[PDB]
């Protein structure tokens, strides 16, 4: 019984692959799946923290949905103090990097009776009035609602739907003015006060950037984050408006664009050129266009990022049952597996890590499925597939990274070892996605934290000086992984791994690969 | 408009690649595919020979079924003398294959009024007796036929047919005697001396191993041969015999197995393993079997060889209508087109450099053909259905030459650049058809001789000194490749190219790959 | 028990096909590509041409370029003579198309001693002259040569090269004057009538539609030609002329266009767009263009119109040899072969049946190579890719081919049976290029004769009555086939076959398919 779908892995069509796959046939150790877990009262604690590391934890998610400046920091904090804590083991040392999730652009209803507790009901087929006149803005009712958004009328349509308290309440348009919408309930309930508001097939003109949001960018450099996962990105435009706050003091900050309307699907294209990496925000995205559409829309852009390369997200949903389980259900274990069989670099725990019972079985869970569903991909079929989809481009570094994935196949090393400062040799593998793992020495934490963002790669920082041999200095790196993965269980002596080097000290690339033999 | 087929290399069906072939893409300079010419009379000359060698030539063979011991060791003299008279510059010197191509279990004619150079017209119609009177072993005519098969009455009938030179002509036995026959001429015809004899179904049966075998087969040893032209091998067993005859001595010389023969058809998988390369012989071959066969024989053959990753000789007519004519038919156009199409290492010049009145343009137009031959290669899908083939296999060195193949095509690189001394690294990478030239650098004159045999190998001596420090040896070898290709322009300056070469000095294996600048 | 290449069928690579091609796997007995014959001096007599459609003979190609008016009419007889000798037995009778080969934008020499049978030697390095004088016109010779252009004289300079006959003889240009060329022979050879002149870059302002054109095209009108090969034809223009000409009388005149020169290999798409079916006239384009390059031309000529659903023909030196031999050289038989796996609907003998001595056996030879060619083409792989190219298109009647071609793999069916009246339907089929026949069953003539253009097709006349009731009437019709099957050999009883069929009377196509068994 080979393992890790080896069998399969030698199928000629994909119905063979299928048919080949073996509950039997186990996988590696090497989990290639970056899990991102949002952290909260459920998380936050140091200890617990220190668990959510062992359990797998690659990414910390910063919701800042919530929460103040001063709350953030205390959980970044606590991050930075759990991670470090394996500091004094070098070889036992994993990076995480920090995530700033946006609150966003939002449109919100006014207060029932000038109470943030009151409610009222709805009722199906009734006649219902959003004004935009702050006269009203604590004066809602069952027969006047309103809401935040100045421009509204602006962009929507009469026969369009308005959805109020995450589409629990639906509202068709029947009339249009200049400041307020008429309304008849479709889907009715009771109202509460400030509930959010969703515009389906609406190209809205809030900014990009709220003011809010400006802040807690600002805040997120200051912090020195790894990434931001920018809410609500509609377009392009909305890309380069977050690139300008974050600016040259934080340009080597990873900007991830979260789709989760039609608009952001419509335009992800230019979206997607823009940015660093996509999140597909399934939550609002389910939200925004019909639920029997998200995954298409999902698989149309884990495909898209795969294709250029970019690292991808699904998130949303994925084991929410565990919130309050110990073990998820069926779908949701079908999910994480058909995510990263699409081709996800990483996927997310939400609610889960969050706030729920059970924030490390979670974490376990993602661990245990995605490396599992790792060995099941049809792996020679998707490189061939890649290298069509780049065949324009001659670029050396990706020839080098072909070539290299290519010879980690044939000879199915156990690992590939690539030296990088900027990361991006080790992107250019990860992209073509071998089936070992990429263990890529760096001696920039900041790259070597932002690895995570891409499937495969497993960051490992140098701590120490250069030497004055710079092939002294290569193989020693070149040593350090080799003491990781045999820490890890990747490997062991005699097995055979890719190494990938700059060949002088100003080569720009790894530009040298080698098959090697683990003393 | 793209150069070397670029455009047609983007296909993504085999018919879509046919669609893009283009005659005003033009192809490189650097011929792939080794040219295999029959030193006879019209070429033996030393002065011919030179001009041969520049014309193309990259093997000399010397078939023993014609001339003398005597004969032979001249023309390998003015072989070795005229290659040597360009040692001079070891930048535009080209090594030269010897090559001895047997006798084996044949039915030869004898000379054509004494002069194994002498020929004559035979008549529709007419009547020849074949006789067995060595008193007419050096007398043949057209009116007396000596053949040198003695049992050759007991296993001819009257009615039957026999064949001379290839099926060229066709006698039907009229009158059966003891001590000979007496035939009509089906078909007229010319005749030579020391003609072959096919009785295709008829039961000869002669040793695998003459006398006279085990007499040439010594005599190329005593010669310094690089490899030998088994003819007519039938069974594996048969291969294993020549290799013991050539014995210690000649352990290093290659036996390329000819097929000949329905047997050698039929056990073409056990021969293949035993041999080094095989030949497809389709002048015996064409009248052992029906013509209208011979193209599966010579497809089956050569995809098994490219398989199996061994060497396949495509040989015989392929420019026949050359040994009168300037310029050759469209047939023979397509022949030789096609059969680097299939995917021959190397293909073959008999009658036409051996005899014929225009040698050197014979030369010339294979080179021709082969070059854009070679460009319309279809590399991607054969790379893909070649890796799939050896899947089997985790080899160290195929990991190596899978990876550099892959990269070359990428980045388009120019050429290929591997430093070997057996030169199986070289071998290695060859059989993963790059679509750019293979610079083998070796300090082995015969190493490099015989990767004449391979697919895309230009081999080059080094004949420096050995230098102290590997990696300045290293960089003595490759510069050497630099200047090659420079010099054939191959390559310029800013051109990329990728270099294998070995780690550590008796490294087994080239495990290293690089990409690198010309310089 | 190995039949038709069946096991190679199964393979999934390219290269796994041609590994398992078995020269011990029996071909079927029908021939699907279609044997074109042209008609000389060899082959005129009413006794040789009953032998050559018996040898599988399916077309006559009269050459223009040669003879008069009258001796081509004769020849025509002579041919619709030998063919309804035939007419005693409708099973048995095989319909002959009947090709008007074109003059064209050509330049001719004359008459080698008022003769135009006769031959003449030109020696290496002798002198000869070409003369415009009128004089000489019919009297052409070693030492004079006459030729068509007048202005030849201002398209060459000294120094020039001036072919004869394909590029057999190679004249340089010695001196010029007004009226003649002074030349010197270049290469010996048989200096013959009628000949063709190429002036290989040069300007000839020839027109594209002669007056003598004119006279030839509505001559074959009268003649009641099937089709039309059009000799040189440059550009879509050269066409739209030719449809002129043929004007509305012709309507129906099947126009081949012949690609023999740079520029209609260059315009071939237009040309293709506008002709009815291409020859690759590789006699003349060989000279045209380099002789390296044509391999190149006629794979993406047949390529072109496969994917157009056009027929195409391969022509020229195809079984040269023959002229003279019994047997084809080498590279001849690989020729044929390799034409048929191109994929061409037709291939051609020209001197072969014109005027060698051996017409009969090339014939065969070329009936013999075909058969087993399209057992070894990969029809699996063939038809999805000719379904990639066919997608945009929804017709129905190629629904109905492919579905049918599907099925007729599936089963094995025996043949298809087509009742055609245009013979639309038939080709849809031809061109989705099933392994097995189609018996095309009509009414027309015509279509019958012209059905040979298209791979696979086998014309069946149906010489009775109509039949007040469709479904007696299309029943016997399939009865029709059904027997001439069996008299032929294609299947006997219990075999299955694919039926093809329109619902009703006018139903523009056959809407109906059936899976029958063979009574
Ligand atoms: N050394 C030689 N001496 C004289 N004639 C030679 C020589 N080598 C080849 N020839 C001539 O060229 C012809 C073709 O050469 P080739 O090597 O193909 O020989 P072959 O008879 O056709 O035998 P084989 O089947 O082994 O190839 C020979 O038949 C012979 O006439
Ligand atoms: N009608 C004919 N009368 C006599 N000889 C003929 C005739 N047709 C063909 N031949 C001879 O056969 C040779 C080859 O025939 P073919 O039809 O191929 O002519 P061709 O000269 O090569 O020109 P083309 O390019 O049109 O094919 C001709 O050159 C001619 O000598
Ligand atoms: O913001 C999100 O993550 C969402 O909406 O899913
Ligand atoms: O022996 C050969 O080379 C042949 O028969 O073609
Ligand atoms: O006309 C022809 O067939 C040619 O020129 O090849
Ligand atoms: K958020
Ligand atoms: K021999
Ligand atoms: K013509
Ligand atoms: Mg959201
Ligand atoms: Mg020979
Ligand atoms: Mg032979
Ligand atoms: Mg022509
Ligand atoms: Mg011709």
């Amino acid at each position: 019984i080979q393992t890790q779908q080896l069998h399969a892995a030698m199928a000629d069509t994909f119905l063979e692959h299928m048919c080949r796959l073996d509950i039997d046939s186990a996988p590696i150790t090497a989990r290639n799946t970056g899990i991102i877990c949002t952290i909260g009262p459920a998380s936050r604690s140091v200890e617990t923290l220190k668990e959510m590391i062992k359990s797998g934890m690659n990414v910390a998610r910063m919701n800042f949905s919530h929460g103040t400046h001063e709350y953030h920091a205390e959980t970044i904090k606590n991050v930075r103090t759990a991670t470090e804590s394996f500091a004094s083991d070098p070889i036992l040392y994993r990076p995480v990097a920090v995530a700033l999730d946006t609150k966003g652009p939002e449109i919100r209803t006014g207060l029932i009776k000038g109470s943030g507790t009151a409610e009222v009901e709805l009722k199906k087929g009734a006649t219902l009035k959003i004004t935009l006149d702050n006269a009203y803005m604590e004066k809602c009712d069952e027969n006047i609602l309103w809401l935040d958004y100045k421009n509204i009328c602006k962009v929507v349509d009469v026969g369009s739907k308005v959805y109020v308290d995450d589409g629990l309440i639906s509202l068709q348009v029947k009339q249009k003015g200049p400041d307020f919408l008429v309304t008849e309930v479709e889907n009715g309930g009771f109202l509460g006060s400030k509930k959010g508001v969703n515009l389906p097939g609406a190209a809205v003109d809030l900014p990009a950037v709220s003011e809010k949001d400006i802040q807690d960018l600002k805040f997120g450099v200051e912090q020195d984050v790894d990434m931001v996962f920018a809410s609500f990105i509609r377009k392009a435009a909305d890309v380069h408006e977050v690139r300008k706050i974050l600016g040259e003091k934080g340009k080597n900050i990873k900007i991830i664009s979260k789709i989760e309307n039609h608009e952001g699907v419509r335009r992800f294209d230019e979206i997607l050129e823009a940015s660093d990496g996509i999140m597909v925000a399934r939550g609002d995205l389910g939200i925004e266009i019909p639920a029997e559409k998200v995954f298409l829309a999902q698989k149309m852009i884990i495909g898209r990022c795969n294709r250029a390369g970019k690292p991808v997200i699904c998130a949303t949903q994925m084991l929410e049952s565990m919130i309050k389980k110990p073990r998820p259900t069926r779908a949701e274990g079908s999910d994480v597996a058909n995510a990263v069989l699409d081709g996800a670099d990483c996927i997310m725990l939400s609610g889960e890590t969050a706030k729920g019972d059970y924030p490390l079985e979670a974490v376990r869970m993602q661990h245990l499925i995605a490396r599992e569903a790792e060995a099941a991909m049809f792996h020679r079929k998707l490189f061939e597939e890649l290298a069509r989809s780049s065949s324009h481009s001659t670029d050396l570094m990706e020839a080098m990274a072909m070539g290299s994935v290519e010879a980690s196949y044939k000879c199915l090393a156990a690992a590939l070892i690539v030296l990088t400062e900027s990361g991006r040799s080790a992107h250019q593998v990860a992209r073509y996605r071998p089936r070992a793992p990429i263990i890529a020495v760096t001696r920039n934490h900041q790259t070597a934290r932002q690895a995570h963002l891409y499937r495969g790669i497993f960051p490992v920082v140098c701590k120490d000086p250069v030497q004055e041999a710079w092939a002294e200095d290569v193989d020693l790196r070149v040593n350090l992984a080799m003491n990781v993965g045999k820490a890890r269980g990747f490997f062991k002596k005699g097995d055979v791994v890719i190494v990938l080097t700059g060949w002088r000290p100003g080569s720009g690339f790894t530009n040298t690969m080698r098959v090697v033999p683990v003393p």
